[PDB]
């Protein structure tokens, strides 16, 4: 009647995709997001095999192509100007590609499906005001800020690195550090170079820039530098400041990338944590993507990750919702599969971060 399988908070492209799926499989579904559907959250770019998988499971992949996503599979890592490890991902395996995609388009892909499936109703501008619980502790009832009063068997929270869910309905807190440089990531024009290979650059004096295309006809730079540094670059937004220290360290190759660096005034602060919950999960209650692991963003997984969650996690609800096991069993299996993935992406997000100064303990971060 108001009973519901799930209620997600929040949709991002790990709710989003968390509510595709159990939609699909005719689960009744109901999604909270705070924002206004239309707002666009720019976020992550990068979809590695594992997360085109579920992509492609979820009848997505031919669509992402179309809507501008670009197959991948090499990669160019300069150190002090010299090519310090090129990487081709499929000369073993033809399925290695990586998928490059704003994070933007997807989700407004995920949401069109999500629009034909009639057990899903996705709610905007709304947000969880209270809940309660039963006399197991699992939540058995959850109000709406609209006046909306819920009783679903399962509450996910899918609503980011400031998760909500985490905070208020788990009672968690997570210790924060912050690092001492920031990221940040600009949209230019896209030049020759960039459309035909992926170049990442570092140097001895802590510096990052990493050029990718990114839709039809754009691409991104994402640079860090230490704090202070940074601050002064992103201060001369003509941008020549910026400009000339990148060419202290990105080459010839990338000349026309750097020219078409005409201003700073559109570059985006990045998010940068180190997070891996040690439980993902209490009671009815469940987390996916940035709720549970916040990665260093020089892995670029931020998005990939919260997809593979959510693609573990509907599989482990399914099997939940449809009594084939205990939710408490299908929630444990959920973080058995996913804990040990995520934790090695944080561990080799904070080793790439804090080794970019010095060349070889770089490039063995690399290879390991
Ligand atoms: C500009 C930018 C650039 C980024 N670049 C990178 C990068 O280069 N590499 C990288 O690895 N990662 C990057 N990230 C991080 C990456 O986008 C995220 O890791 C990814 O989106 C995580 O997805 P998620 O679904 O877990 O959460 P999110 O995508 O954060 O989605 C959470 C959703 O929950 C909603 N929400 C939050 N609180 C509530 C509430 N109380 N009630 C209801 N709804 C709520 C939010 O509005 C949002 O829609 C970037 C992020 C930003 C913003």
């Amino acid at each position: 009647d108001n009973h519901i399988d799930v209620l997600i908070n929040g949709c991002g492209i790990g709710g989003a995709m968390l509510a595709y799926l159990l939609g699909r499989q005719g689960h009744r579904v109901v999604v909270v997001e705070q924002a206004r559907r239309e707002r666009a959250i720019n976020g992550a770019d990068l979809l590695k095999p594992a997360g085109i998988r579920v992509v492609e499971a979820a009848g997505l992949l031919a669509e992402v192509t179309r809507r501008g996503g670009r197959v991948r599979h090499e990669l160019e890592v300069y150190h002090d100007g010299e090519l310090l490890r090129y990487f081709n991902y499929s000369s073993v395996d033809a399925r290695g590609y990586f998928i490059l995609m704003p994070c933007e388009s997807l989700r407004r892909l995920v949401l069109e499906k999500i629009d034909g499936e009639a057990t899903v109703e996705m709610l905007f501008e709304t947000r969880i005001e209270a809940v309660q619980r039963d006399e197991r502790h699992a939540i058995d009832q959850v109000r709406l800020n609209d006046g909306r009063v819920l009783r679903p068997r399962v509450v996910v929270g899918a609503d980011g690195i400031a998760s909500y869910v985490r905070r208020r309905l788990l009672d968690i807190d997570v210790e924060r550090r912050p690092y001492p440089s920031p990221m940040l990531v600009g949209t230019f024009a896209l030049a020759p170079c960039v459309a035909e290979r992926n170049r990442l650059y570092v140097d001895s004096q802590g510096g990052l820039a990493y050029f990718y295309p990114i839709g039809f006809d754009r691409a991104r730079l994402v640079v860090s530098f230490p704090r202070e540094e940074a601050r002064e670059l992103m201060a001369d937004t003509r941008g020549e400041s910026l400009r000339r220290r990148l060419q202290r360290f990105v080459g010839d190759e990338s000349a026309e990338a750097i020219a078409a660096v005409t201003g700073t005034s559109r570059f985006k602060g990045i998010p940068i944590g180190y997070l891996n919950l040690d439980r993902y999960w209490a009671d009815n209650v469940a987390m996916l993507g940035d709720a549970i692991h916040n990665v260093h963003p020089i892995t670029g997984q931020g998005m990939n990750l919260a997809i593979e969650d959510a693609s573990a996690l509907a599989d482990a609800l399914d099997l939940a919702l449809r009594d084939a096991c205990a939710l408490e069993d299908a929630l444990a299996g959920y973080q058995a599969e996913r804990f040990p993935v995520n934790q090695a992406i944080v561990s080799y997000g904070h080793a790439l971060a804090t080794s970019l100064e010095d060349r070889q303990r770089f490039a063995g971060v690399f290879d390991t």
